[PDB]
């Protein structure tokens, strides 16, 4: 169904652009026509929301949007995320100094080919672990406020966040999304989720299906076999049944992927098939 997000309205089964690009994220994708066709698809198929970021394969996969869907309809949002760089290891290094953070602004413009950003994600990495830690992220964000006053952002929004730093950051500017780990297993978030929801901030789990145990795997293709259903389908229907404010993102380098991720917004889940998807993280 729908949400708005910023002043723009998305369909919440929208299309993240991170597979279309060589592995690791890293170079250009295996085939450069595929790309382009899985975005048309993308947008025919009913998609307005995509999600993209400069230090994917860094560059490349901007500039796949760009010549597969320039010049982009009044319909289309597209959310990119900075605060990252890509190290020449394919590594993910922490950008956030203000150069680095215009910069990062600045190539997104220049290879997405826009004047202005719908939506910027401030990428957070704080510590030295891979999920949402305590710190901080004034500097960061006040710079992008600045560019935000510039004209250059639009709306600002934020990925891998504590509670904490999500209310710190909504004391210097808006908020109108947080990108987080959040799905069926991992539902540390889910009280977040919620709050959020009830101050019209958008919610944007970053995968679908990642993390599962065998069992907990298996829990869901019993599901999704009961229902003629593939478990992507269960995982993002159940996701967005979770929530109103929830839109999610799912990447593939694939049109039939991409058919059938779109299929699930037709997957009808039983309050009976929700009694056992509700009790898989449990």
């Amino acid at each position: 169904n729908t949400f708005t997000l910023g002043t723009k309205s998305v369909n919440r089964l929208g299309y993240g652009a991170m597979q279309l690009a060589g592995p690791g994220v890293f170079g250009p994708p295996r085939d450069r026509h595929v790309a382009i066709t899985v975005l048309r698809e993308a947008l025919a198929l009913g998609v307005n929301h995509i999600d993209t970021s400069d230090f994917y394969g860094p560059h490349v996969t901007n500039q796949i949007i760009r010549e597969a869907l320039y010049p982009y309809s009044d319909d289309l949002t597209i959310v990119t995320k900075i605060g990252a760089r890509r190290g020449e290891d394919a590594s993910w290094l922490p950008a956030f100094s203000p150069a680095e953070l215009q910069k990062a602004v600045h190539d997104n413009l220049r290879n997405l080919g826009l004047d202005v950003l719908d939506v910027v994600n401030l990428r957070v990495m704080m510590g030295d672990g891979h999920g949402p830690a305590e710190g901080s992220i004034e500097a960061s964000l006040t710079v992008l406020a600045e560019m935000q006053q510039q004209g250059l952002v639009k709306h600002i929004g934020l990925s891998n966040v504590t509670p904490t730093q999500v209310a710190e950051a909504r004391k210097i500017a808006e908020i109108v999304c947080v990108q987080n780990e959040y799905n069926i297993a991992h539902r540390a978030d889910d009280a977040m989720i919620d709050a959020l929801a009830h101050d019209g901030i958008a919610y944007v789990p970053f995968f679908p299906l990642g993390g599962f145990t065998p069992l907990q795997s298996s829990t869901l293709s019993d599901v999704a076999a009961s229902l003629g259903a593939t478990p992507m389908q269960v995982a993002l229907a159940w996701l967005l049944q979770r929530s109103p404010n929830i839109l999610l993102i799912p990447g593939t380098s694939s049109v039939a992927h991409l058919r059938e991720n779109m299929a699930a917004e037709k997957l009808h889940l039983s309050e009976e098939v929700l009694s056992t998807l509700d009790g898989i993280s449990r």
